[PDB]
């Protein structure tokens, strides 16, 4: 197709490849310890769960400044490659022992927390403004189809074949994909080798308009404005319930419903497929509520954004309430992430709609801030449930709605929309 679109397919795999090295580990610890298996602790999991959100966290921020300076090509390829090597050679750190296995973890998370960044920093210069919202789309929905798919192959190969085939089928597909970014990808129209000339003008000219402007992110500005730490606030508690999910859905499948491991991978992916067929047709829900009513632009943010942050909350506590049912459970549980749906349009837009042209930094902000909880909520909630504990099960579920409840409450407190009357340049 069109360079572009070609740009866009090819972030979409790479994603694919981001998430997917992300969370095989979460299926393949579940068969990686005991009762070739480990004597590992419940404390020790938490820490391999967790140790890849310190790099990502670190290499956030100053991701996102290199970036800006050298461009998003080859800093994306190197981070996923990084990455894949290193999940390449996961399964010789095991032997090794615990220590290597927690820094491949972070060394992974150094590696691939810069994925984002340089994938914006190429949209920067790709996305026409017209057609900026397709595109990102199709990069981004790459992540959510990656943890959909690979919870269940990694079920099915950790089934089937050892875990550590998991590992070295997901790093030599990285290796295989960094193959093509090498190629097709460039980091600027101009730059490309192949793309027409129409195709270079139409995104030229259509950009035109913004880089004209010549003002777009000159400083670190004064971020004291509390709408800001509101969105940020609101972020985190998103993000404590959703990685609480990530990291442990699989090990709550094989320790409280006792499903077999191709049936776990393959139930685990229900709420996140779920969630993304909620969140796509949720631009649609607020585009048919913009057409009618007369909502100021914060009425539909802080409706949906109390949906998609309440209703999660108060499912999970619903599956705290029937746990060990191997019915209800998972239903609940997928319902509570089908409703986090709407928490795209309630909050994930506001980052943008409270600041254009400062979006690519204040979001990095807000994201570095907001990775605290892939740091702190899988550690503590393992340290939490050590063997069986339905009742400590339920005391982590209820501390992950308690903290979207805050999250909910605070936002709406102070969630505000027009301009923080420092980003209009
Ligand atoms: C609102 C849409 C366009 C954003 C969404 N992006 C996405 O990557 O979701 C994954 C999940 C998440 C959801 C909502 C807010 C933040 C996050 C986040 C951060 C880090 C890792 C995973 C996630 C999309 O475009 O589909």
């Amino acid at each position: 197709c069109s360079a572009r679109y070609n740009l866009a397919i090819l972030a979409f795999f790479g994603f694919f490849i981001v998430y997917a090295l992300r969370v095989n580990l979460s299926v393949a610890l579940v068969d990686m310890v005991d009762s070739k298996k480990y004597q590992w602790d419940a404390e020790t999991q938490g820490w391999i769960l967790g140790s890849f959100f310190y790099g990502y966290i670190i290499t956030q921020i100053p991701g996102g400044y290199v970036a800006s300076k050298i461009g998003g090509k080859m800093l994306l390829g190197f981070g996923i490659l990084g990455t894949a090597v290193l999940t390449l050679f996961t399964p010789i750190a095991a032997d090794l022992g615990v220590g290597p296995l927690i820094v491949l973890r972070a060394l992974e998370g150094l590696g691939e927390g810069v994925t984002f960044p340089a994938m914006h920093a190429m949209w920067s210069s790709w996305a026409p403004p017209l057609e900026r919202s397709k595109l990102l789309s199709i990069s981004y929905a790459g992540a959510q189809l990656g943890t959909v798919i690979s919870l269940p192959l990694s079920g099915i190969i950790c089934y089937y074949m050892n875990w550590t085939y998991v590992f070295y089928f997901f790093g030599t597909i990285g290796i295989f994909w960094f193959l093509l970014w090498i190629w097709l990808v460039s980091d600027t129209p101009q730059k490309h080798k192949r793309i027409s000339h129409y195709e270079k003008e139409y995104i030229l000219s259509s950009l035109r308009n913004q880089l004209s402007s010549q003002k777009s992110v000159p400083w670190v500005p004064i971020l004291k404005s509390l709408p800001l730490w509101a969105i940020v606030v609101a972020h985190f508690s998103y993000n404590w319930t959703f990685y609480t999910l990530l990291t442990l859905l699989p090990t709550y499948m094989k320790e409280i419903l006792r499903f077999n491991v191709q049936e776990n991978g393959f139930l685990s992916s229900l709420p996140y497929l779920g969630s993304w067929l909620c969140m796509i047709l949720s631009g649609q829900a607020a585009d048919n509520l913009r057409a009618k009513w007369n909502f100021s632009t914060l009425c539909v943010r802080r409706i949906f954004s109390l949906i998609g942050m309440i209703g999660p909350a108060v499912f999970l506590v619903a599956a705290g309430f029937i746990g060990c049912d191997y019915s209800l459970a998972v239903a609940f549980l997928t319902i509570s992430t089908t409703l986090g749906g709407f928490c795209s349009s309630g909050f994930s837009i506001n980052h943008l709609d409270i600041a254009p042209s400062y979006a690519g930094i204040l979001l990095g902000i807000t994201n570095t801030f907001a990775t605290i909880p892939g740091m702190v909520g899988p550690v503590i909630a393992k340290s939490l449930t050590p063997d069986n504990t339905v009742g400590e099960w339920q005391t982590v579920f209820y501390i992950a709605a308690a903290i979207n409840v805050f999250g909910a409450i605070f936002f709406t407190l102070f969630a505000k929309g027009e301009v923080q009357n420092w980003a209009l340049n």
